């Protein structure tokens, strides 16, 4: 029940900017979106909800850290975001995004 609305908090979320570009620090910015994944929405609601503090925060149905989302999912999923992305500035901008949020 509460899965249920958690899941559809997030999955409507993701959904609406499924295609939005946000903002990466680089090696070498990068652009990314979710469409760029190539997951099934399940799987990316699913990654979403270990990213700390977005369960609770979809729970009360508030906005969601959705750059920080994409970068997590990004970073656990994606061989090429990995190689490109700067880990530590990810890292710091992450935990910056969810002092914000939450």
């Amino acid at each position: 029940e509460d899965d249920l609305s958690v899941e559809a908090e997030i999955a409507h979320q993701i959904a609406e900017s499924f295609s939005k570009k946000y903002k990466f620090p680089s090696r070498s910015i990068l652009l990314y979106n979710f469409e760029q994944l190539k997951m099934n929405l399940d799987d990316i609601v699913k990654e979403a909800k270990n990213v700390p503090g977005v369960t609770r925060l979809a729970r009360d149905g508030s906005k969601l850290p959705l750059r920080c989302v994409l970068g997590w999912v990004a970073l656990a999923n994606s061989k090429k975001f990995q190689l490109l992305v700067e880990s530590n500035k990810l890292s710091k901008i992450m935990q910056d995004d969810l002092n914000r949020y939450t």
